């Protein structure tokens, strides 16, 4: 397995590792992200609601693994033009 | 360092490791990314121009951190839709 294969491998281990605790074992409820979030992302954030909203696509008040990898896109995106720009 | 946020600092670590050699040491140009690609996601590809093609967004000839992200998310993501619908 290679770096990037098994960073994929990663996003995909640290979400079915908080999915499957209530409703759809595919999706986030609000609950299950408050905790994914503490757990994984802490720091970062009423709060979860938000998010959970604006990482919401299609309406079902849930994130599945498409909203959730765009989200984790996003910042890592941010990250990397952050240190991009303190470059010079 | 979560499980989370090691992966995102993984695949920031795969693209700066093909991005300097030419060029931009913040961008990928065809070069570059035939290398990314037959060391980090080998079998997954002519190809390589296309695929540069296919993930510039802006026209400059070369991926950026953002284009690359995209790419890797969308991967990711096709991934996790079809163990998902093998599921039933
Ligand atoms: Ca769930
Ligand atoms: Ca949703
Ligand atoms: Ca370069
Ligand atoms: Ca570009």
């Amino acid at each position: 397995m290679t770096e990037l294969e098994t960073a994929m491998g990663m996003i995909i281990d640290v979400f079915s590792r908080y999915s499957g605790s209530e409703g759809s074992t595919q999706t986030l409820t609000k609950g299950e992200l408050k905790v994914l979030m503490e757990k994984e992302l802490p720091g970062f954030l009423d709060a979860v609601d938000k998010l959970l909203k604006d990482l919401d696509a299609n309406g079902d008040a849930q994130v599945d693994f498409s909203e959730f990898i765009v989200f984790v896109a996003a910042i890592t995106s941010a990250c990397h033009k952050y240190f991009e720009k303190a470059g010079l």
